[PDB]
């Protein structure tokens, strides 16, 4: 029986971050937890809006979670119907 981890498809807001680091992180079109761990901290703090208080927000919420930046994931992005 394959193995997936469900986590990576919940939204970003289901780590509750604050307002200001979630907005950022969906104005760069991570808008699911699978999204932020396959970026790197060198690569988030190069966006406009991001700054170190951010990244170490992340960096702490991810974490708390057993989860962290510059994750490889294999079968990106998560299944979904096909439109006819
Ligand atoms: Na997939």
């Amino acid at each position: 029986k394959p193995e997936f981890d469900p986590i990576l498809l919940r939204p970003v807001d289901d780590l509750e971050l604050t307002v200001r680091s979630a907005n950022c992180l969906k104005a760069e079109a991570i808008h699911y937890i699978g999204d932020l761990v396959q970026r790197t901290e060198v690569e988030l703090l190069k966006t406009p809006n991001l700054g170190k208080k951010s990244l170490t927000e992340i960096k702490d919420v991810l974490a708390s979670r057993g989860l962290s930046l510059g994750m490889r994931l294999e079968n990106w992005p998560p299944a979904s119907i096909a439109d006819e």
